């Protein structure tokens, strides 16, 4: 069927480019959305999904975010600015290609071309991300997952960081509202990271609700920015959300923590917005496998396709999930194997006992509550009430009844 999920995904987005990379006796290598792709189609979601040929953006499609200066110096290829040589230009072909150990040949990783081609493949990811969040938005598709890097959240309108040099999600969300007049959309990041760059884009606009979860410790996880008291300007005051977490790893964030954030601020407020389109920055960064400094959350994959059937509830299912962060291979496979299903309307397995019936740790109902205090003097849904933010989702169900 084609009114389904779409999938977008470029081999020119990659370093390099091996068959037989996912790999299963005992060589590692091959990268990040060269392994998810490999882990939809051997679990045969790829087949149920339209697959939707990318593109890069256009330097006016990056210019909705970012600075004409920025696009210019890190979108463009830079051979065609040293004028057209033969023996100067056939030298670089040879610096810029490497053979590995497999026959394959790719980018080599140890050269300056490196970020040269991070920069491009960047602009690749970006359009990629326009086309499957138009196909949504216009209904030639259900839903959407761009399996796409680098990552774009950090990115912002005169400076790349966080291996990040356009948001491509941002990008796509200014598209919808200059080419479609989409009234409201709503963009949820997931990522452990704070997206500052997609806040900063839309942070005096009311027409989009920007809502972080992310490991914020009092400004002392990176990027450093994203506290909950950051809630938008102008006519954007009170649709700018920091779902931020403080108090350390004592104990680590999981599922129930989560799960409690969506229950009690997440969806309630998201619901009450009522946008026409969501889309996420989905990292996969908060789940277990990325150490303390990376990471230190330990969510489970398959918390991550509750999530997506959550935010599925909303737009009238109007929803596209781009890749952000998360690195260990097997935990954003995991991830992207049980977002993916969510979309398609796959029975997801049960979460297990324990986390339903796990109370969220006294850190996480602190930050909930921290910032559902800031947010009720925006929104009539945290006005009528009392936190109950520590009930699991057990007692919560239990306590709606009677
Ligand atoms: O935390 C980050 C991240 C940048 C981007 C992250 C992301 O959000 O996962 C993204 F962008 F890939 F999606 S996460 N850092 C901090 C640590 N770091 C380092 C380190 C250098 C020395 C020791 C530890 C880390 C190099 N580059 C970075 C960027
Ligand atoms: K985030
Ligand atoms: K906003
Ligand atoms: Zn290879
Ligand atoms: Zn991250």
């Amino acid at each position: 069927p084609r009114f389904t999920t779409g999938l977008v995904y470029d081999t020119l987005m990659l370093k390099h480019q091996c068959t037989c990379g996912s790999s299963s006796s005992h060589p590692e290598h091959a990268g990040r959305i060269q392994s998810i792709w490999s882990r939809l189609q051997e679990t045969g979601l790829r087949g149920k999904c339209e697959c939707i040929r990318g593109r890069k953006a256009t330097l006016e499609e990056l210019q909705t975010v970012h600075s004409e200066a920025h696009t210019l110096l890190y979108g463009t290829n830079p051979l065609n600015r040293q004028k057209l040589d033969s023996k100067k230009l056939l030298g670089s072909l040879a610096s810029v290609f490497v053979r590995l150990p497999c026959g394959g040949v790719g980018v080599d990783s140890d050269t300056i071309w490196n970020e040269v081609h991070s920069a491009g493949a960047a602009r690749l990811a970006v359009g990629c991300v326009v086309e499957l969040v138009f196909k949504v938005a216009t209904g030639e598709l259900k839903n959407g997952f761009a399996v796409v890097r680098p990552p774009g959240h950090h990115a912002e309108e005169s400076t790349p960081m966080g291996f990040c040099y356009f948001n491509s999600v941002a990008v796509a969300a200014k598209l919808l509202q200059q080419r479609l007049s989409v009234s409201k959309i709503l963009i949820v990041d997931w990522d452990v990271h704070h997206g500052n760059g997609t806040q900063q884009a839309f942070y005096s606009d009311p027409s989009v609700l920007y809502m972080s979860l992310h490991r914020y410790d009092d400004g002392n996880f990176f990027p450093g920015s994203g506290a909950p008291d950051e809630v938008g300007t102008g006519p954007g005051v009170g649709f700018n959300v920091n779902m931020a977490f403080t108090g350390g790893l004592d104990p680590p964030m999981g599922d129930a923590e989560y799960l409690a954030a969506f229950r009690t601020v997440v969806m309630p407020i998201a619901s009450e917005f009522a946008p026409d389109v969501v889309l996420v920055s989905s990292g996969f960064d908060a789940v277990e496998g990325h150490p303390t400094p990376l990471g230190g959350y330990n969510l489970s994959a398959r918390c991550f396709g509750y999530l997506t059937k959550q935010l599925m509830g909303l737009a009238g299912g109007r929803i596209v999930l781009a890749l952000e962060g998360g690195h260990d291979l097997t935990a954003i496979c995991d991830a992207s194997e049980a977002c993916v299903s969510a979309l398609l309307g796959n029975e997801l397995d049960p979460l297990p006992e324990k986390v339903l019936q796990q109370r969220p740790n006294a850190n996480a109902v602190r930050s909930m509550e921290k910032v559902m205090e800031i947010h009720s003097k925006y929104w009539r849904c945290l006005q009528r009430t009392t936190s109950t933010a520590g009930r699991s989702l057990i007692e919560a169900q239990t306590c709606e009844n009677e």
